[PDB]
């Protein structure tokens, strides 16, 4: 395990649906301006991003980095194909590479198989094949200093584990200390049996979180339970990141947000939605 | 409109996953069994209901039925191909003459678009195509004694309309006396600003309510606010039918299981989780 913080970042697509160059210093500059300690880059095609460009604007607004992504049919490390495997290991070394040029320590979010909606439920060869890559991946991850944390995802995101008890017993056949459940409020709004049963079994397993509102939108404007989910962390003391995460037709990324089915417009202002996001999270937690 | 009265309802995926002599049975005796006012029949085909043994089948165990069902890419009404909104147009007329040779008087659910995961967001002429198909199928149902009810579900599932205000938009253009808003909690915990505004906002134009947990499981083990919606349906005095709706893998209808996600064991006695629900229900509302 490398060292994790309580640190708060917010995700690049509340400021920027690509990583161009523009994209990039809009977001880093948005993430800084609202007060965040680090921004979540996107890294579904980590051979698009401009390290050195990226590295150097993270420099200058004096903000650090980590990075999520989500595989996709052609990199689905699930997948029986052993070539569609190799092609998602290649992609998950690129991102832990391009995290590493960045000076990043986490590498989180849907790496462990497709982002999306599987049109039917994962054989034991799935799981198995899933368990092997993120063991090939933590071990890669783990001569780079940098720690992997899969996300739990809801039903309609993924077969391979929508609790983060599943997330847990998936962890421990995986059985690598740098590697750690991932959390999303908005997920679990959808999965989870209450808001604390899964930050209580996790304890020192639980190494990111992911802050969205039911709908993804305005953090309070939904139906998730805030109180119980940061009286949860509390209980374990979770000391890691935590990422504002939201998705509004005013800033789409041509593939993530079709994938992520964001149809409806829940804000405009980026800075507003980010700014009064950090506000909410650091005054129910910290 | 035709008579809607306060009836309690059982989802037919709660005992059974097909509709056969057998499936048929099982899901009737079931809810008769937890003492449900009717079932909801699930007719994602109906050309392969055996509607004398049913009709026999309600007679027998002394049960009412209405119908839900969501179309197909085959058969979406939202579809710019006049060949597939035409296809639509027939399934739900089929549907329509089943439900009535069941002497039944709501056909509900994912009735105006495919159920499931769109690449994309729906263009106006998407959304105009599904009016004017809602209004064919609402003036054909009227001719045959029955109401049409437009379930609202989350982004995963529609592109039409994922909140309640949305669906009484949508309901509004579709301009006919017998069509009516289709709520359910379940879609509500993901997309509302709490579980009363649609509600309220609803009033008369409230049809027809799904009971569904966050995860689809027990009643009262997720994080559905009942107490909210209850308390709303209360309000604007909801006089309608009530159906308790949960997918387990322990039951499967092979389409549309799949096409719902439901990757998780959350029940696997039916008559224990059906009669639970039910207890759960007329605890909060009767
Ligand atoms: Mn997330
Ligand atoms: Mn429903």
């Amino acid at each position: 395990a490398f060292p994790k913080r309580l640190e708060y970042g917010g995700h690049a697509l509340v400021w920027s649906g690509d990583w161009s160059a523009a994209g990039a210093r809009k977001a880093i500059a948005g993430a800084a301006r609202a007060g965040y300690d680090y921004i979540e880059i996107a890294l579904l095609d980590p051979w698009q991003i401009d390290v050195a460009l990226t590295k150097d604007l993270l420099q200058e607004y004096n903000l650090r980095a980590h990075a999520s992504l989500g595989l996709s049919a052609a990199t689905d490390v699930t997948s029986t194909d052993p070539a569609i495997v190799a092609k998602g290991d290649e992609l998950l070394r690129k991102a832990t590479d391009v995290l590493y040029a960045l000076g990043g320590s986490e590498l989180c979010g849907v790496i462990y198989c497709a982002l999306g909606k599987y049109p039917g439920p994962a054989s034991r060869e799935n799981r198995a094949n899933s368990v092997a890559a993120m063991q090939r991946l933590a071990d890669y991850a783990a001569d780079k200093g940098i720690n992997i944390d899969l996300e739990v995802v809801n039903r309609y995101e993924t077969n391979i584990m929508n609790t983060g008890l599943e997330g847990l017993a998936f962890l421990d056949e995986v059985n690598r200390p740098n590697a750690f459940l991932h959390l999303d409020t908005y997920h679990m709004n959808i999965e989870e049996n209450g808001m604390a049963k899964s930050v209580l079994a996790a304890g020192d397993r639980l190494g990111y979180v992911h802050i969205g509102e039911s709908h993804r939108g305005y953090l309070g404007t939904g139906n998730v339970d805030f109180a119980s989910f940061f009286a949860a962390l509390k209980q374990i003391d979770y000391r890691g990141p935590i990422t504002f995460e939201s998705f509004s037709s005013e800033i789409v990324d041509p593939k993530l947000s079709n994938t992520l089915c964001v149809w409806r417009n829940l804000w405009h202002d980026s800075d507003d939605l980010a700014g009064k996001a950090l506000e909410f999270i650091k005054q129910r937690y910290g």
